[PDB]
């Protein structure tokens, strides 16, 4: 998953909405999110990891270990536990909390390819290396 490392802004998304409907997002909140455009900002050394996700208003960040579970805030405010694993080409970010989520980030084509996973909703984000 080293190809992940790097610069990255939204291209094309699809079902993002349902996500965000599943997991508890407001309207207000879901409006401001499906009109953004954001960049995600990836750095690894070794099995360290941090991201940064930014709109031009309000930006998230986490760092971590691969493997080791570690409290998360999402940008909706939600508390969660995650841990996350490397499969292959991809690294995949098991959220525990009410609900649970899956989030897999890995290159295809040279775009990244955001898969967000709750209940029976699958959501897919690609973005375009910056
Ligand atoms: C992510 C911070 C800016 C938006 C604030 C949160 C709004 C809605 C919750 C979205 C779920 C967070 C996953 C977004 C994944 C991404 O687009 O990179």
């Amino acid at each position: 998953a080293a190809d992940l490392a790097g610069k990255w802004i939204l291209e094309s998304s699809e079902n993002f909405d349902d996500y965000m409907k599943a997991v508890g997002v407001g309207m207000v909140m879901r409006k401001m999110a499906n009109a953004a455009t954001p960049t995600q900002e990836i750095k690894i050394d070794g099995d360290s990891w941090s991201i940064k996700t930014s709109t031009t208003f309000k930006t998230t960040d986490i760092s971590f270990t691969i493997g080791q579970e570690f409290d998360e805030t999402t940008g909706d405010g939600r508390k969660i536990k995650t841990t996350c694993k490397i499969d292959g080409n991809a690294m995949i970010q098991d959220q525990k909390g009410s609900p649970d989520s899956i989030l897999s980030r890995e290159v295809k084509d040279g775009k990244m390819h955001m898969i967000l996973k709750v209940n029976d909703v699958v959501c897919t984000r690609i973005f375009k290396r910056v």
